[PDB]
């Protein structure tokens, strides 16, 4: 199993994901947390992909989906990836290898978000399906 180095940005996206899940008192880290984090800043990579596609804005809907995760009483101090999050992370690694990239990066997380049905259904409705995201990232990497 490859243990690649991560870009600082990728590590920070995961730190922000963990901080979000903790602040919500949720039991696990979910892809929905990572997706919200990736769309939180208006000039983030994911936000700029949506902009280039003319996709609808997904921030508020992802926040609602985060707020649909049960508030646990008491919540864990260190919530861990659930099985959906593991699948997203495994797909991100596949995408890193397929692109020939040395470091795990935000791009790879974005290419993996559609492994979650709950994230993917929001992105799909907005006009940012898996194939469209891939094509847009390819243009942006030029």
């Amino acid at each position: 199993t490859q243990q690649p180095e991560w870009t600082q940005a990728a590590s920070d996206l995961m730190a922000r994901t963990a901080a979000l899940a903790r602040k919500k008192a949720n039991g696990y880290l979910d892809p929905v947390h990572l997706a919200y984090v990736m769309f939180e800043d208006e000039n983030s990579l994911a936000s700029r992909v949506v902009r280039k596609l003319g996709a609808a804005s997904v921030k508020d809907g992802l926040e609602a989906r985060v707020d649909a995760i049960p508030t646990q009483m008491p919540a864990p101090t260190q919530p861990r990836p659930n099985s959906d999050m593991m699948r997203v992370m495994n797909t991100a690694e596949q995408e890193r290898v397929a692109l020939g990239d040395t470091l795990m990066a935000a791009d790879h997380f974005l290419l993996a978000l559609h492994e979650s049905k709950e994230v993917g259904r929001i992105l799909d409705a907005a006009g940012a399906g898996k194939k469209a995201i891939r094509t847009t990232l390819l243009e942006m990497r030029k």
